[PDB]
């Protein structure tokens, strides 16, 4: 009875023994292993991985999936998801195919959750209560700043828009590749070509505005440093940017994390594209040892509804109880307020999830509604080559770190240090290199 090592992103929850304890009681029963989950953290999780992927383990959480998955660092799972990982395949939208096959092999186990989804403000609705501050004009970052302005008037100690040192401004834009390169391609634009978002004019739009949240202190001053967490149960924010799709019913999950009424303004469009497939991949390692038993685990972890509401849900009784009379809906208790569950969106299966109490009949309907009429990116599948400009890429990914950060959270002014970067980018030679490449790729692939 071996023990299999599993890498996960984040924070671990305090119940964390108990949480394995009974996972493992069915693990054990019916594969013959013991998982062990060891968390990483956030702010550093990129590199904290990066050590392990060049320094052993099993399973992990997937950082920078396209990029490894081409060097060889995955184990190839073509075989085992004929066999081991038979049932938790069957279950996958042919998109999670399209998005996580690289060279005709797929390197990764995708969570079945939101395969298409949006970027939407979260909104505290205590604080929309209280002060009454009206979101109904809100469309954009530009539509944002005379909400921010209110409640940093009537709450001047409550950060109004709570981001950090990660954020750049979300647009309809699609990564071949990032991280990470300025290449996108404008899904409001021509949808052939490949184009650099710092070009693109209501991006520097987003950038203007978000200056303007900097100067005006609708952001944290520290933002270009900040990596820190805002609990959604707490009031410390007033809106922040979340990624929602049909497996949360809308602000159903957020408003149950958060144990208060969350609202939601769509700011981009509802689309299936490779980000949305590969936001939660899992992999086995190269080196693994027990890859056979990895992918027994990884089924089991998106087949098995009791195995997996033990987790993500937490504890049964403390956390959540079972409602007699409708089948696959359940409560949660007061156990659930706290780091004592997991999260779906990156443990398992998201449609084999026991559903709350706070999820209206017409939110159900509604992720019905999405799920079937979720359009799909024109480069979903396009997985960009990067055997001719492996190298090429991380002269841009070496300019972009020296100044990206300070712009796309609006630290300086984009007016003054948006050339500043395209100057310094098109200087080079690998800039033109890539562009002309990515494009050249891409033409293949609408070519066919
Ligand atoms: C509230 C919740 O559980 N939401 C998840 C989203 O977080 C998730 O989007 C991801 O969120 C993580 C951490 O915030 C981030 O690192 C990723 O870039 C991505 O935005 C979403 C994915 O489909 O699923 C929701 O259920
Ligand atoms: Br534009």
């Amino acid at each position: 009875k071996p023990v299999i090592k599993m890498y996960q992103i984040g924070d671990k929850p305090d119940n964390l023994d108990e949480l394995l304890a009974n996972a493992n009681k069915i693990i054990e029963e019916k594969v013959g292993a013991k998982l062990d989950i060891q968390y990483l953290g956030w702010g550093d999780y990129g590199k904290k991985m990066s050590v392990i992927t060049s320094s052993n383990y099993d399973i992990a959480f997937a950082d920078n999936y396209i990029v490894n998955a081409q060097k060889g660092a995955y184990a190839d799972l073509t075989e085992l998801y004929k066999k081991e990982g038979k049932d938790l395949y069957k279950a996958l939208d042919p998109a999670y195919i399209k998005g996580n096959t690289v060279n005709g092999k797929i390197y990764a186990v995708p969570v079945a959750a939101n395969v298409a989804s949006s970027q939407n403000f979260a909104f505290n609705g205590t604080l929309l209560a209280k002060y009454g501050i009206d979101i109904s004009g809100v469309t954009s970052y530009e539509t944002l700043e005379p909400v921010l302005k209110q409640i940093k008037e009537k709450a001047p100690d409550v950060v109004p828009f709570a981001i950090g040192k990660v954020f750049i401004p979300s647009d309809n834009f699609d990564y071949p590749v990032a991280n990470g390169l300025p290449f996108v391609i404008d899904l409001e634009g021509d949808t052939t070509k490949v184009v650099n978002r710092y070009e693109v004019p209501r991006f520097k739009e987003h950038l203007k505005t978000l200056h303007k949240f900097y100067e005006a202190g609708y952001i944290p001053k520290d933002v270009a440093t900040s990596d820190t967490s805002f609990d959604l149960q707490q009031d410390t924010w007033f809106v922040r940017e979340e990624t929602v799709g049909p497996a949360d019913y809308g602000n159903s999950l957020l408003s149950r994390v958060a144990n208060k009424d969350i609202q939601i303004k769509p700011i981009t469009n509802f689309i299936k594209k490779n980000q949305t497939t590969q936001v939660a991949n899992f992999v086995i390692s190269n080196n693994s040892k027990n890859k056979e038993k990895s992918m027994e685990i990884l089924n089991l972890l998106n087949t098995n509804p009791e195995l997996l509401n033990g987790l993500v849900y937490g504890p049964e009784g403390k956390n959540w109880e079972k409602i007699e009379g409708k089948e696959n809906r359940v409560r949660v208790l007061d156990g659930y307020k706290g780091n004592t569950h997991m999260g779906g969106w990156n443990t398992g299966n998201n449609w084999i999830l026991y559903i709350n109490e706070n999820v209206t009949d017409q939110q159900i309907e509604n992720s019905k509604k999405e799920l079937a009429e979720a359009k799909e990116s024109p480069a979903l599948g396009f997985i960009f080559n990067t055997d001719n400009v492996k190298s090429e890429i991380s002269a841009i990914a070496n300019t972009m770190q020296q100044f990206d950060t300070a712009i796309n959270t609006g630290t300086v002014d984009p007016d003054k240090a948006i050339p500043e970067l395209m100057e310094k980018l098109k200087s080079e030679g690998a800039y033109e290199k890539v562009l002309n490449e990515m494009q050249k790729q891409y033409d293949e692939f609408l070519k066919n």
